[PDB]
C-alpha cells in the first residue's frame, strides 16, 4: 500500500511549492519596498508669483533695475547712474547687507529683471556679488522683522554667484518636492562686456545680471514605493487557497487512479 | 440558540475584511496610477546622423571650419580670413539670417566641427553668437523650402548662445522622448583665447566653438506607470473568492463545534 | 433541449475571458519588465576620503596649494612663487605629467583646496589645464606602479578643464552605482581675478582653483524593474481558479434555473 507515501509526497511537494513562493512573494515585496522611486509631473502655471533676488554686494552700488519684456534689451546709454524702477528693500541682516530686488512674473511675456552694478575694489582680487533666491517677496515686505526671515532662509536657501565684467543670463525654475518644500535651481550663461568707456575711468568694474523664468512649468516630485503590501497580502492568500485545492485535487487524483 | 448569531458576525467580519481589501486595492492602484514614472535607456549608436548647428552671426563672418578628428587641435596659423571646409548654407528666415553649418559625425572616432569668427562691433556691447542645433542637416537641403522649416525649429527648438574671446567647446547629445520625439542638451566649457596680435586690430572681436558629440549613446526616455489594473482587477477576483471560501469554513466549524 | 448549449456558451464566455486576463497580466509584465527604473538614494556621510586631482600642466608651476576652511579665502600675498602645502605627487605617464593633488576631506567644515598656477605661454593661444578626479588618494601612493593606475584612470575616468585668468570654484560629488561603481560630477563656477601687477610681468597667465565638497551625501543609483513575476505567476493562478469557480457555479444555475 504505497498511495499514501505518494499522496503524502504530492502533498510535501505542493506545499514546498506553496512555502517557495510565499518567501519569494515577501522577499520581493520587502526589495521594492526598501529601495523608493521619483515620480516627476510638470505642473503648468501661467503666471507665477514675483520671487526675491538677495544678492549681497560687498561695495558695489545698484545703477539700474529696469524690466523689459519680449527679450527685448536695449543699448545701455551711459555706464554711470542712472535711476532705478524696481523696489529695492535694503536690509542688514547677521547670521552683510542683502539688496533684495523684487523679481520677475508673466513668463509667457518673457519678462526679465536687467540690474547694473558698479565696484571700485581694492582690497579684493575676486570681483563677485553673491545671490539667493526665496520663492515670494511678498512674505519679506509683510513680516514683523525682516532679519529673522533672512537668517532663517540663509541657512537652507542656497547661494550663487556671478561675476565682474559679463552679462549673467539665469534662467531659474521652480521644483516642488512632495512625501510642501520649494526651491529654486538656475543655469548661468556668461557673455563678455567690451568697454568702450575712456581708460581713466576703467579703474571700476561692471557687474551686468539677467534674471528671467525658463518656461511655464513647475516640476513636481514625488517619492513613490513600486511595491503593493495589500496586494502581496491578497496574492499570499490566492496562493494558500491553492495549496488546499490541489492537495484535494491530488486526494482525488489518488483513489481515482485505482477505481 | 446564540450559534447564528455567532455565525452572522464572523461572517460581518469577513465580508468587512472582504470590503477593506477591494478599498485598499482600488486606492492604491488608483494612487499609483495617477503619477507616472520615468523610465531611461541608454541605446548604442556606433555613427550619429550629421546634425545642423543653425549659427545667427549678427554682423560676424565665419573664416574657418575645419574638422579635426582624436582631439588635435592644431594652432590657428593667422586670425585673418582663410577658407572654410565645411558646407554653411546661409538661408534668410523671418519669424536674420541663419548661417547652417553641418556638424560632426563618427563619434568614436572624436570629430569636431571648430568654427572660427570676426566682428568689429560697434553698436552694441555684448559679444555673443546665438545657435541652434537641429536632428539633421539633409533636411534642411532635402525641403523644397527652407523658411517653411527653419521656422518652423524657431519655435520648438532652443536657443544657446557663446561668447566673444573664449573657445566655447559644446559637447552635445540626444535625448528620445517615447509615449517619436528628439532634442539636443549640451554642456560648455569656456577657455580664454589670449590674443597675441597687435594692438592696432585688436578692435574686432574673435569667437571660436568646438562642436562635438560626448558619447555614443542615445537617452531613451519612456513614461511608465507602475500600476497593473488587469492584475488588481484579478486581485480583486482572488480576494472575492476567499471572502466566499474562509464563510464556508466558518459554516463548517460553527456545526462542528456542536458536534 | 437549449441548456447545454447555453451552458457550453456561458463556458466559452468564462474561458474567453480567463484567456482575456492571462493575456493582458503577461503582456502587461513583459512590458514593465522590458524597461528598467532608477531608483534615487541619498546616504548620509560625515567625512569624505581625500581623492586625487590629477592635473595636467603643460608647462604651468605650481605655485600654492593652501588649504583653508569655513569658506575664508584670504587676500594672496603675491602673485609670485611661495611654498607649497599639500602632498603633491608629480608622475610621468603615457597612454604628459600628472601632478597629483591631495583632494579635501571634512565635508561639514567646508575644506578646500586653493591652488594657483602660473605660464608664460608662447606656443599654445588657449590658456587652459586639464584635471581628472579619481576617488581615493592613498590608493595610488599605495601601489606598487604608479603609471599603471594612472593609466587605468586616464581610459575610465572623464577630464574637464578650467581657463586662464579666472577662478575655477569646482564643486564635486560622489555618485555611486549598483546593479560597485563610483564616479565624479563637478560644476564650476567662474570669477575674474583683476590684474593689479605691473605690466611687464603680466605676459604670463595664473590659473587659479578651488575644489571643495558639495553637500555631505553620496547618490546611490539602483536600476529597479517594477514588474513582479512570481505575484504575476500567482495571478495567474487566481485566474485560473476562478475560471473553474464560475464555470461549477454556472453549472449549478443551469441546473437551478429549472428546478
Amino acid at each position: 500500500n504505497v498511495f499514501t507515501v505518494l499522496l503524502i509526497l504530492i502533498y510535501l511537494l505542493l506545499t514546498a511549492l506553496a512555502a517557495f513562493l510565499a518567501y519569494q512573494t515577501i522577499s520581493e515585496v520587502l526589495e521594492k519596498l526598501k529601495n523608493p522611486v521619483m515620480s516627476v509631473t510638470y505642473q503648468e502655471v501661467d503666471s507665477f508669483p514675483r520671487p526675491g533676488i538677495a544678492l549681497y554686494p560687498g561695495n558695489a552700488q545698484l545703477l539700474s533695475c529696469s524690466h523689459y519684456y519680449h527679450n527685448d534689451i536695449p543699448p545701455v546709454v551711459e555706464p554711470g547712474r542712472p535711476q532705478e524702477i524696481d523696489c529695492v528693500v535694503t536690509e542688514v541682516t547677521y547670521v552683510k547687507r542683502a539688496l533684495v530686488v523684487r523679481g520677475p512674473s508673466e513668463v509667457r511675456s518673457k519678462e526679465m529683471v536687467f540690474m547694473q552694478f558698479s565696484s571700485n575694489e581694492t582690497g579684493e582680487d575676486f570681483s563677485a556679488i553673491s545671490y539667493m533666491i526665496f520663492a515670494d517677496f511678498t512674505d519679506l515686505i509683510d513680516s514683523q522683522n525682516k532679519s529673522r526671515f533672512m537668517g532663517e532662509c540663509e541657512t537652507n536657501c542656497s547661494r550663487w554667484t556671478f561675476s565682474g565684467g559679463f552679462r549673467t543670463w539665469v534662467k531659474m525654475s521652480l521644483v516642488k518636492t512632495f512625501g510642501d518644500s520649494v526651491e529654486f535651481r538656475q543655469e548661468s550663461a556668461v557673455v563678455k562686456f567690451n568697454d568702450r568707456r575712456p581708460a581713466a575711468e576703467q579703474i571700476n568694474q561692471l557687474y551686468f545680471a539677467v534674471f528671467q523664468w525658463r518656461d511655464p512649468y513647475i516640476q513636481q516630485n514625488k517619492m513613490i514605493v513600486t511595491a503593493n503590501p495589500w496586494s502581496s497580502i491578497a496574492i499570499l492568500s490566492g496562493v494558500f487557497m491553492a495549496l488546499f485545492k490541489a492537495a484535494n485535487f491530488a486526494k482525488l487524483t489518488i483513489q481515482w487512479i485505482i477505481r
